[PDB]
């Protein structure tokens, strides 16, 4: 097989293994092989990938070849038909909240990024899979199929781009093709301080000695810090209202100004590295500006550790979670770390998680003004309803008191996410989600439902009626099967998400497992993992243990109501209480001494 070690990274990265703390990109994590887990390389492959030239080329790319002796249905028609529906009402989640999803999309952001192919600078590639639709290297558009109320408006396709590939980005042929993780696999808050050395540095105030971050100079939300403005013009954040001015956030993360509830949670990180970094230097007078930022890095790093372990996983996964996450007994270092392919299409469970509004409320957690309960279509890529309209403190209050979307068979994924999206470089109100994960998975290569239904161990359904036992729904499983033709066929994503949850959790069978065994494997794979000893002083751990996501917005934000369980869904007054009654994380045993 081979190439054994295929392409270019950040080609120039030695180890210091008597350093304790994680680099950047993520390598020399692993002594015996050093560059498992780091940033920039392909993603794992756990099951051979599937091509229908066997190497590259999607599945749905040739009109006359097949799958398995059926066409794949176009990637749209299998939204229009089963992903969306009409009516919100009754689609809240009435146990989880806001945050819920909002921390899905946190932690997988710190885990996982396949970054597009939009290679080039002055092109007319750009505008030929835009304008005219013209399959082609690296353009591969999502189609309209007949009865299109998209046809009318906006075209005969949306575009559509190819994820990047391993070795080099011009074509080239070997092994099958791999797609690229530009982040590192740990779970090591990324999404904060990046994963190239060199944009890692530049989100620093390198201006003092004190181990700070660059924070923006321009606005300011009631004293409290919002993240530095990426002066990199164009922006899809000043577009959408011009009037404003105001452009996207800069973080360690491309996709942090995405939507506007995103760049919330990443205030109120970039907020907490300052306040750790500000009383490492009240405790520690001597320390220089490096030990205070890796410092600072590092208990940070093991937040977002302790709250995705023990309070978001349990409630995802649910029953199922000790099966695939049992309790820690030590770093293996044999356990690929290392984030698998298909992982970054089990994690978009979340999509169908996401509520038509957003919400903003005010001290009495009342609806804010006039135009509280606004929808989610008009804030992708909406910062100036951040700085010009509030502040963070009426959005955070929002992701605690209401609720997140459930998933349903009959209703899936919004319309405002799978009808009006905006993506970054396009100019229109109207991608469809649905559609976009669905020729991912096809561009990714990924086998269909089945081979991953029995890599996990379980029944891979071949009938209509096997498909209706496992789905526990007729209309639906006949409606997948009409436009597959065979269960085989059936992509991960909607496949995979069509199952009934499990019990206690918020995902089913198959997605259970997938998750599961990617949450242990980076958890178990990781020299830097918090409990692992060594990492942090027995003390150390036991200050980290008493983290919450509530003591984050409390010493954060002046919120001064929040409830004690985050995740699960609260109403105020009742299940809020004062900050004074939430746990503080004591820093005490990070002060080290001289004689
Ligand atoms: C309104 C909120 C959200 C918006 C607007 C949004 C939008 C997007 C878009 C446009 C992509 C690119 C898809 C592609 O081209 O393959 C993406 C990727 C992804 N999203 Fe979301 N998303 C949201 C929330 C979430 C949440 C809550 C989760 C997790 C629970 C999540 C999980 C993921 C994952 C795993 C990827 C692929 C990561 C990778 O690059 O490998 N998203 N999102
Ligand atoms: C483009 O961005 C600007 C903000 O930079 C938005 O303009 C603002 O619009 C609102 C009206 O919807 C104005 O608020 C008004 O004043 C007070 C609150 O400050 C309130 O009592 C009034 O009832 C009313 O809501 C605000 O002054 C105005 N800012 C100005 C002077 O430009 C604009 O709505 C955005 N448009 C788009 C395309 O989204
Ligand atoms: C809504 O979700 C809440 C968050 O999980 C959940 O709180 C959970 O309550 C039970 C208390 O019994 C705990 O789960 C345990 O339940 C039984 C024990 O009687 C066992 O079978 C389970 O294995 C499990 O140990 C959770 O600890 C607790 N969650 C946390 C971490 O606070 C609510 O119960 C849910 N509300 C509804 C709709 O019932
Ligand atoms: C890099 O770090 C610098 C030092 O920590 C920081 O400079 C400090 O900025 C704060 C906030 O803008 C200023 O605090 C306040 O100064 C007066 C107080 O009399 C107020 O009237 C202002 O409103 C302001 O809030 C400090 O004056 C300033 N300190 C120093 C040493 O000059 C930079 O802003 C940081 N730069 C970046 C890009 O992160
Ligand atoms: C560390 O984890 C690895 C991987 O799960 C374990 O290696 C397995 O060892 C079994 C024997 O019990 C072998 O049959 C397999 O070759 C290994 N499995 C895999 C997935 O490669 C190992 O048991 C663990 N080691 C320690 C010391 O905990
Ligand atoms: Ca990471």
């Amino acid at each position: 097989s081979w190439e054994v070690g295929c392409g270019a990274p950040v080609p120039l990265v030695t180890c210091d293994e008597q350093s304790p703390y994680r680099t950047i990109t993520g390598d020399c994590n692993n002594r015996r092989s050093p560059a498992l887990g780091a940033a920039n390389r392909a993603l794992a492959r756990w099951l051979p990938a599937e091509y229908e030239d066997g190497l590259a080329v999607p599945f749905g790319w040739t009109q006359r070849k097949t799958r398995n002796g059926f066409r794949v249905p176009l990637a749209r028609e299998v939204s229009n038909k089963i992903v969306g529906y009409l009516d919100e009402e009754g689609v809240l989640d009435q146990n989880r909240s806001l945050l819920f999803m909002q921390w899905g999309q946190i932690v997988d952001h710190d885990l996982d990024f396949a970054p597009e192919t939009e290679l080039g600078s002055s092109e007319h590639s750009k505008v030929q899979c835009e304008e005219y639709c013209v399959q082609g290297d690296e353009c591969f558009p999502i189609m309209f199929p007949k009865n299109d109320p998209k046809l009318k408006t906006q075209g005969k396709c949306m575009p559509f781009f190819r994820a990047g590939f391993v070795c080099p980005t011009p074509p080239y042929q070997s092994l099958a093709r791999d797609q690229i993780n530009a982040v590192t696999s740990f779970l090591d808050a990324s999404l904060v301080y990046g994963s190239e050395p060199s944009l890692a540095s530049r989100l620093r105030n390198l201006s003092s000695p004190l181990g700070l971050m660059a924070v923006n100079q321009e606005a300011w939300d009631h004293g409290l810090a919002y993240p530095p403005f990426n002066n990199v013009k164009p922006s899809p954040c000043e577009f959408i209202n011009t009037t404003a001015h105001v452009p996207c956030f800069q973080a360690g993360d491309s996709r942090a100004s995405e939507q506007i509830l995103l760049a919330t949670v990443h205030t109120l990180l970039l907020r907490e590295h300052n306040r750790l970094a500000r009383e490492l230097k009240r405790l520690n007078p001597h320390w220089d500006g490096e030990m205070l930022y890796q410092e600072a890095r590092k208990i940070l790093g093991a937040f977002i550790q302790i709250i995705t372990f023990r309070d978001y996983l349990p409630i995802v996964l649910g029953s199922e979670m000790q099966k695939w996450i049992p309790p820690y007994q030590g770093y293996n270092n044999s356990v690929d770390p290392r984030i698998s392919n298909v992982f970054t299409f089990a994690f978009r469970f979340g999509h169908m998680e996401v509520p038509s509004t957003v919400s903003r409320l005010d001290e009495n957690y009342q609806p804010w003004g006039p135009e509280a309960e606004l929808p989610l279509h008009t804030l992708f890529f909406n910062t100036w309803r951040i700085i010009k309209d509030g502040g963070i403190d009426p959005l955070v209050r929002g992701l605690l008191a209401k609720n997140s979307k459930l998933m349903n068979q009959n209703k899936m994924v919004t319309s405002e996410l799978r009808n009006k999206l905006f993506q970054p470089t396009h100019k229109v109100h109207g991608f469809d989600l649905a559609a976009i994960n669905l020729q991912r998975c096809r561009d990714h290569g990924m086998p269909g439902y089945n081979s991953w239904r029995g890599f996990c161990g379980l029944s891979q359904p071949k009938t209509l009626k096997g498909l209706q036992a496992v789905l526990k729904n007729k209309v639906l499983a006949k409606k997948l099967l009409d436009l597959y033709k065979t269960p085989d066929n059936i992509d991960i994503w909607i496949g995979g998400n069509a199952e009934p949850m499990v019990e206690r959790g918020r995902v089913g069978p198959l997605l259970a497992c997938l998750l599961g065994r990617q949450f242990q494997q980076i958890r178990d794979g990781d020299r830097f993992w918090w409990e692992n000893p060594g990492v942090f002083t027995e003390k150390q751990r036991d200050s980290l243990q008493k983290v919450s996501f509530s003591r984050l917005i409390c010493d954060n934000t002046h919120i001064t109501k929040v409830p004690l369980h985050a995740f699960q869904a609260n109403n105020y007054p009742h299940d809020f209480v004062d900050c004074s009654a939430v746990d503080k994380l004591d820093l005490s045993p990070w002060a080290s001494r001289e004689n």
